[PDB]
């Protein structure tokens, strides 16, 4: 989901009445599920011989 | 007088730039003004006999 507020007529603000300033922000949801967890496999190993 | 305001694009700004508050407010006006304060009459009691 993206949503842009760019600089002019569409961010009054009160708190700054010239509307000099934007910004754009970026969001989203993740989520994950595991079947049958018995076929992946780790190993933990040290490095450089 | 009503103003809804539904979180998205339309709430967001620099303090949230994700706009995820909305909101809902109702305003209104009223006034009372009497003639011939005497026409009304008031009898105080107790209650439950």
């Amino acid at each position: 989901k993206i949503i842009t507020k760019r600089p002019g007529e569409a961010t009054a603000d009160r708190s700054d009445p010239y509307g000099e300033m934007g910004f754009m922000s970026i969001k989203w949801y993740y989520g994950f599920m595991v079947f049958r967890p018995e076929w992946i496999a780790l190993l933990k190993t040290v490095a450089r011989l």
